[PDB]
């Protein structure tokens, strides 16, 4: 008698519709009911064997020659649903400057343009944007016409927040793909596959070595070795491969997670998913994704629980799955302005829209940089540099305080600069900082 | 001309050779004439040689061949020689570097013999230890040896030669050790060479006492004593990958059928850029070498030991620029028939140059097993953490003063301190720690504190 | 006498009329109890206008708690509680501490508020004793309307919670002697509690004794031994009015003491003490006795004395200035000075287990440390804390407002081995700090100090 | 009047009890030095405005240059003698011994350079010009030691010492404690050394007195063409190089036509009232360079006559554990007034470039200037011709410090003002441009990064 009083106010929100909106109105609610019923009804015994999961072994099978073929039976979807307010800039996380002078969105059409103009193929790109991103990104999709690209944008369902005392439904909502109708469209043409990559990941290009094991199974989940850097994240139970998340872990076995190995598994969020298998699961309602609590409180109101599902959670529902190892070449997500300084450096070379780590960086290791609190805002980031320094021979960089960089600087080895509170530190142009502590 | 000003520097030492203290005469004549013998070669003083994939072998291919059975093995073919001719004033200490404490507190010397004991006291064998110490270190090291009686290890000493500090502007003499190439002649001349080959030992294993990871390894020894169907070995060179940590050293190449050594100075100007990547040079001179005893006798008799002349500048401290003619051990493989060096894990090369290495190596990051220490887990990534202590921390006494115990490091990646900083008991460093106390200020870090990804100003 | 008692009469006449004015002001149908309130002011005022040294206190009038504690506890049933009334003093906000609201609603431990811990205490009586103790709160216009909306949380519990408001009085002028168009303190209780129609309800329900304490005193708790002493008393005397007293620390010389004046007890406070002998009050101790404001009072006794106007309490002056205004007086009274009027009145000397005023954040810390343990809503110093010694904690002005206090300590540090603490300026503690010995943490203007998580500061001066 | 002769002959006998303590052979020079004083003290006891200097008596170097060069051969050099002023240490720069011996570039010492010059002269021209050094009791034996090194360079070198005088006391008026009596003491010493008669015997006719600070003191052919084979007939005798005043160099010496001849004037000689008009109004554009051209012939003629008129420079000095005392001296320039036909010629600042302090060094060992065969001249592309202004602090004063602070001399072509003070260091390959102020307050350090370009900046 305690779920029958929330649904009665979910019937009291249908008559507050603006007459026209009724097609996707009675449906988005009827999804919340399918997941609110799983809220109040809520191993270790199997470890992943050798016969399940390497990169350099597929390359020796290895590459189908040549045109195309095969490049024509595929669709490319990159995620959008997400602001970059954490970055600073109000608006979609797609519309921020990366390399002079392209943005995330620009970098993606750059990649597709090179393949179309060389393999004679026409591969359509797709955005899965949220309600906070569609108004803006739609207005700028006009500057992409007359480029050899097909474009297909569509929204995600709207979900009602609920209160602790008495929002986007996560990235796993891709429920929506059948709702817009493009599911039925894409299949009935010749395509058989969908490639999901995040837009934050800039290494997540479409691979031709993997397109061998795909073309001429079904479900591919890409993986990379865990590193001290990124500890928490997603990692074969009872026949099928099951996704395991940080929050699902019982109280006892927290020490067993992370340490040691044990596990090498990490969630890449780069997936290939078969089209014809979606309709065998989306219609019979057998997709089993796990739903997470995710209750924050911002800014000056009660604690709110926002229920969301995960993309990689539907392996337990898919049949005949197997994952393959992908070297860190093809995983490079950008989160803070400290990543921006990294990627826009002469650490990466730029080639037809997709970027790779450069020569001659002698050792193949990312030199990660920690920028201070006063660099977090992208508008402040560019203020303080403009003239992204030389970093081909840098190992560690840490700046904190009111610091400014002149043009053409070179950073080498370990550089530490720390201005005290209400001090300014002005690095002169052309300067070469090598293993130095600038207080 | 070049002779007529060389016969001056030869009759300039005839005045000091009569300034000889009766007995100490023949080991004085022997050296000074061996100084002339270098000075001569000093006046006269590729590339097509790309290194081969057959001589230089991976460790992984020896280690699993593999274990020599049984009793035992023989091992009684080996001699462990360790270089002990180095002062430790860069670490702060007046005297031999060997006598600096590393753990609990075993000294450098302590730790070696504790290995040789665990061998002999488990394999019913008698392996010797041989130290080469120069005139700097011989005195002080001898007095502190009486503590090793009734340890199952026979220990032997012999001195490096004594050459004159020649003048840059003057090219005339007024004292230094000729490096570590001097071994071949000074080890023969002591008499020890003939002893060991007389006991039937045929293989000597040189290394640096600095290299705490330089441990006697069975798997390699098996490749040597009773070798794989073939000939060899007159000489072996342990060699590791190049790290950003150490960009200048030696590289081993194949110039003219035999493998040569190349030093950074031997490089003419229009090719210095080329050395150390393009990465067709991931060879690093570890300085951990095996040699054959039988081999040394032959080649030393006929002066058939060819090394490149090292020419070091220093004017330090007060006075004119000084010229030190030296020779290295490596620069003499090309004069040994049939050479090959193998590739070795960095596990086997852990040299303790600064006070910053001490920290690393006496932390809970390494676990000790009576002498020989290893990178013991829990440790997640294999990566060696960066540690850079300031100038307030160089002299050992200061370093030891500053730490009231050595802080936990098993989950550290980078740590940099500078200033008058001072630690506590049970301190736990995790992530990237930066602690900097400015000219006049002092930071003392409270006991049992956990600094994790922080910056203390 | 001649020219002095004409002016005095014209003062009491002038105000009265400017108060006959502020009566119909005010022309609100809801008169209850306005006219009475203003008849209480003129009673105080008339006294203010018209307006030692004697003996030390006798050795049988004040008694040690151990003598009484060991007699010992009642036997039946008991069921001696059924003649008791607990009364908590809720006339006061926490704007001192810095909180929008009644002090009675700030959280202490895990994280129950002063009043939570109070009802948890009574619940636990009634539960283990199949008894029904009534709880009364004597609050003010400041405190009532706010707490009433919350009192519905204590539903389904085993308490009957009761309320009343004590009067409003208007604040008189220090220059002009004129009312501006305040709660007269805890001393007003007698009148207000009776007028509220509760004194009579309970007397006619079989109660005989009232236990008055503060809400700020987390230690002031119902004690079966001191209860045994009034209910079924020794010999048959028959008292009436009993006031808990303690021994004076350096911590509190500025309090009130009991002394025999002309044949009865009287509470003598800092203020009424002559200019020449102010020192001899503080020392020697000697006068080692100090008022706790834990009181036990007979209900029968109130009526007899109330309905007959005879509770003689000393008048306090209390000059205040706030905010952009000149000087205003304010007339108040104190429970304690009532002893004077009662009969067979006596005081018992108490441990300080029973006296913990949570007045500052300094006090809060201590009381949410590991230096105490919470059991059924009451808390007491806990073993193992070896030396019985009580630490002294002085926090800085940066720690005054509770909202700050919480954020500055990521956790509550381990105490138990504190002797002295003194923090002043901009500091901050992390998770799992352990403090022992004497800890001094001074940070100057413009500086920060962040004690890292897990630190153990023993006898250090951090700067 | 009668007291003066009393205090003048009291001095006579007091010195007479000091000869009686002279080491056998030292005497014949010690006495002549002491009779040198007798005369100066005698002048010192007995001790405008109409002076504004004419047109024709001071000439612009450009006219002279355009006449121009000697033809034969020349080999006009044969009649010249180069004299460089040595007496004078470099303790104010933070150096022991002779200032002559400080490293300027490569490092060539001050003296390394002037021989480097004379030599290149003799070698290109097949002539053998001599270098004579006038050092004093402080910079003599120290210099002679180093002279061994110039063997087998093509320069005959010489030395002589100027006199040594007694320090007389402020209150007492008695002598004590010895000093070299100014550079003006060149006429007397040069005569007594005998070189003067020696040289006028080998048929030399002229000396070129100049200073070893002066790096710009080139031997210039056009001035020579004017002295040997003079145009028109006359015939003079004394020539004073002379330049323009900068706000920099205002308090100097200027020529004026006092009573017939030219006469030098020093700020110390000017009446209190008129001090404002000397040192501007310019008016006095002329400023003394102390590069002089003098006839050997003429010296001798007038020295036998004791006719050389200099003014007494009265000096007050008391350092460090001494008491207040006077130190009577004379100036070389001062002597125009007694020579004949004397003229001054105005000369580019190129010829005038003294390195008196550590600021100056930085400037001269820059890439602003350029070095060839010992001589150095500013050069390209120093586009706007003006000389940049450098004020290093009291930290950079000592030569030994100055070098430790500059891990490399920095670029200065584009530099207009540089001013530092406090505890500062410089990386290598620094470039300075425009106006650069770097100021480090007591207790601080500024370390400039290598490769830095400071362009119009304040670094505090």
């Amino acid at each position: 008698e305690l779920e029958l009083s929330v649904k009665k106010e979910l019937e009291k929100i249908l008559t507050t519709a603006s007459s026209h909106e009724f097609e996707h109105t009675k449906k988005d609610l009827d999804g919340f009911r399918k997941l609110f019923h799983r809220f109040l009804q809520e191993g270790k015994i199997q470890r992943p064997p050798e016969d399940s999961i390497p990169y350099e072994k597929i390359k020796a099978r290895g590459l189908p020659d040549n045109i195309s073929s095969v490049l024509n039976k595929l669709v490319v979807v990159k995620l959008n649903g997400g602001l970059g307010t954490s970055m600073g800039c109000k608006g979609p996380k797609s519309l921020i400057g990366v390399r002079n002078e392209n943005t995330f969105l620009d970098l993606t059409v750059q990649q597709i343009e090179h393949l179309n103009k060389t393999y004679n193929t026409d591969v359509p790109l797709v955005l899965m944007n949220s309600f906070n991103t569609d108004e803006d990104t739609k207005k700028i999709l006009q500057k992409y016409n007359h480029c050899r690209v097909k474009i297909y944008t569509f929204n995600q369902s709207r979900y009602p927040r609920i209160n602790k005392e008495s929002y986007p439904p996560g990235h796993g909502d891709i429920a929506s793909f059948y709702n817009s109708g493009l599911l039925d469209t894409f299949i009935g043409e010749g395509k058989e596959y969908i490639f999901v990559s995040n837009i934050d990941n800039l290494g997540a290009t479409v691979d031709l070595y993997i397109l061998n094991h795909l073309m001429n199974c079904e479900f591919v989940m890409e993986v990379t070795n865990k590193t001290r850097a990124d500890v928490k994240g997603g990692t074969q139970y009872e026949g099928k491969l099951r996704l395991v998340e940080i929050a699902q872990v019982p109280k006892a076995h927290v020490d067993e997670f992370k340490s040691v190995s044990k596990f090498k598994i990490f969630n890449t969020n780069n997936l290939w998913i078969s089209l014809a298998a979606v309709k065998r699961l989306q219609e019979q309602n057998a997709i089993d994704m796990e739903i997470i609590v995710n209750a924050k409180t911002l800014d000056g109101g009660l604690n709110v629980i926002q229920l969301e599902t995960a993309v990689g959670a539907a392996i337990k529902s898919f049949e005949n799955s197997l994952g393959i190892n992908v070297p860190r070449s093809r995983f490079l997500p950008v989160k803070t302005t400290s990543d921006l300084l990294l990627v826009m450096s002469n650490l990466y070379s730029l080639n037809a829209g997709s970027l790779t780590m450069s020569e001659k960086r002698e050792f193949p290791t990312v030199p990660l940089v920690k920028l201070g609190s006063s660099f977090t805002k992208v508008q402040d980031y560019l203020r303080r540099f403009e003239s992204i320094p030389d970093m081909l021979e840098l190992d560690h960089l840490t700046v904190s305080g009111d610091v400014t960089f002149g043009k053409n600087v070179s950073l080498k080895g370990t550089v530490i600069i720390i201005a005290n509170h209400g001090d300014r530190i002005d690095i002169p142009p052309g300067a070469v900082l090598e293993n130095k502590i600038v207080s």
